């Protein structure tokens, strides 16, 4: 339920959402090892933030929600506390993406897991 997020991130950053999947070891469906770069970080802390948000009772990888752009930036709304919340964490990923552009590689652009080593930092 990843229309409004890859929404976000292109609005947020110029290229399709595709760019951002499975980029470095966060980028995608869970991640593990250490992050290759300042985007794959933005991806490990959207992880955490979703597992807060789980540990809360929501359900963020299937929440819906609603948001707008414009100067002042991005707003986030939603009936639920919980859609609310879903939001702010895609947000915070989007803005982090946005402002690290300029060390986005496409070499990490789907990245074959067996190059992630190292440990995994915590939360
Ligand atoms: C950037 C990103 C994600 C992250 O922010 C992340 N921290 O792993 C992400 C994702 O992370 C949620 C999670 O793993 O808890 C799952 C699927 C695709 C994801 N994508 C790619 C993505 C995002 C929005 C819409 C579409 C796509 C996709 F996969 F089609 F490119
Ligand atoms: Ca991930
Ligand atoms: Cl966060
Ligand atoms: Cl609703």
């Amino acid at each position: 339920n990843l229309v409004q997020f890859g929404v976000m991130i292109e609005k947020m950053t110029g290229k399709s959402a595709l760019q951002y999947n499975d980029y470095g070891c966060y980028c995608g469906i869970g991640g593990s090892h250490w992050p290759v770069d300042q985007t794959d970080w933005c991806c490990h802390a959207h992880d955490c933030c979703y597992g807060r948000l789980e540990k809360l009772g929501c359900e963020p990888k299937l929440e819906k929600y609603l948001f707008s752009v414009s100067e002042r930036g991005i707003f986030c709304a939603g009936r639920t506390t919980c859609q609310r919340l879903t939001c702010e964490c895609d947000k915070r990923a989007a803005l982090c993406f946005r402002r690290n552009l300029g060390t986005y590689n496409r070499k990490y652009a789907h990245y074959p897991n067996k190059l992630c080593t190292g440990p995994t930092p915590p939360c």
